[PDB]
């Protein structure tokens, strides 16, 4: 089997994607956040506290005939934005883009944390990371990926986002239609349940390549390119007026300048992110302080490779016996 579901900014910045889930039957359709950087695949819901809810659509599981409570099962999860959710677990029958798992654990909220309720867009989350961070307990359960696999064509899943744009998530196969030249693969650690690899270096505009190992994750979930103090200040050097703000909360930069391109390597392959990519507007309404798209990750405890990157690339998460991911400019 295979299935393919378009994925949509939720807004004019690309501060994240939602791809609509159909969940029970009859089905429900929600527009899930699908997440590489977490485990749990959680939704508002009927049980969700009432004050906590503002706009989203929710799953009700009474009103789906295939819907079970699984007993004694609870889940609770923590973002590394600060957010957070948790409630009680559901199986269900889930299918995105034409592809449908029975059975998967589909977590209800009880709470949300504010961000949550206050993004009217996002009804909860579906991770794509390894099974091994998933947070229920007592019984941990499996993602989505991981119960599809067996069943899809090619255990695989790849991730295209759009810039400013819609774009694409397939289950099972691989476009070839969808890249430009050949997709370079590269080594996955699973040690901390996350797609984990090592990038070769950087550039910075059109200046020379680093080579230089950056261990990091490739995280749909998370909005910017988090790297380490002196990848980012050599990068914000190249921007006249650029600075780290404290009071912000990162490198803030004139709204009237032109970003420089910057490049991270794959192996001997290179993924380019245009300068615009890295622009994302005013830091309040009005401001001519423009918030950076790289920011560092020293106070992260890891490098992470998110949408500011990843929608540079069509990108391959090879879910087979040892994972692999995969890089292609497209």
């Amino acid at each position: 089997s295979t299935g393919s579901a378009t994925t949509t900014p939720i807004d004019s910045l690309d501060d994240a994607y939602i791809t609509p889930v159909q969940i029970g039957t009859p089905a429900q359709t929600l527009n899930l956040d699908f997440d590489t950087g977490s485990s749990d695949l959680w939704v508002f819901s009927s049980e969700t506290t009432a004050s906590e809810v503002d706009g989203q659509t929710i799953y009700t599981p009474s009103k789906s005939t295939t819907a079970k409570l699984l007993s004694g099962a609870t889940w609770s999860i923590s973002y590394g934005d600060g957010s957070s959710s948790s409630g009680d677990v559901y199986t269900d029958t889930v299918s995105v883009g034409g592809l449908t798992v029975t059975g998967q654990a589909v977590e209800s909220a009880k709470k949300v944390s504010s961000s949550f309720t206050e993004d009217s867009t996002i009804d909860g989350l579906l991770g794509l990371a390894f099974s091994t961070l998933n947070t229920v307990s007592p019984t941990q359960q499996k993602t989505f990926f991981d119960n599809a696999k067996a069943s899809l064509d090619s255990p695989v899943f790849t991730a295209d986002l759009g810039y400013h744009a819609p774009g694409t998530y397939n289950f099972g196969f691989i476009d070839t239609t969808a890249y430009t030249g050949s997709i370079t693969y590269t080594a996955v650690s699973t040690k901390q349940g996350f797609w984990e690899w090592t990038s070769t270096g950087y550039a910075v505009g059109s200046g020379t390549f680093k080579s230089t190992s950056i261990d990091g994750i490739a995280d749909t979930g998370t909005t910017l390119l988090y790297l380490p103090a002196t990848v980012v200040s050599a990068y914000w050097a190249q921007v006249s007026g650029a600075k780290s703000s404290s009071s912000v909360g990162g490198y803030v930069f004139p709204c009237s300048a032109t970003l420089p391109s910057f490049t991270f390597g794959v192996g001997s392959a290179r993924i380019v992110i245009p300068g615009d990519y890295i622009d994302f507007g005013p830091i309040s309404t009005g401001s001519s302080s423009c918030f950076g798209g790289i920011q560092s990750s020293a106070g992260i405890g890891i490098n992470i490779f998110g949408d500011v990157a990843l929608k540079a690339a069509f990108v391959v998460f090879n879910g087979a016996t040892t994972p692999t991911l995969g890089f292609a400019s497209k």
